[PDB]
């Protein structure tokens, strides 16, 4: 397991105070599309470990952090950098598609 599990009590230390960018997956155990994205995040967490932390937040056991980032539907992925959210992605995505959508630049 290369992803980290984070909770309402640990979110500030593990995500908001992280040196590395952190990609947070807001998910739930019963959610069909969240399962579609789970193995993709596992791969990214291993492959991109020196550059990026990948964190999982179960919205049902951590409803306050979900409320704090206005998460209404899942999967939602939020990328954090130095304490702020810099990108929000809604919906399941393939690996290549996800990494491209996380960027602020486009290919020419």
């Amino acid at each position: 397991s290369a992803t980290i599990k984070v909770t309402d009590a640990s979110f500030a230390t593990d995500v908001l105070s992280s040196n590395k960018p952190v990609l947070v997956d807001f998910w739930a155990t019963w959610c069909g599309p969240c399962k579609m994205v789970a193995p993709v995040l596992e791969e990214i967490a291993t492959e991109r470990a020196t550059d990026l932390t990948v964190a999982k937040l179960d919205v049902d056991t951590n409803p306050e952090t979900a409320r704090n980032f206005q998460v209404v539907s899942i999967p939602t992925l939020i990328l954090f950098k130095d304490g702020q959210p810099v990108k929000r992605i809604v919906g399941a995505k393939g690996k290549a598609a996800l990494l491209r959508e996380l960027s602020d630049v486009v290919p020419n």
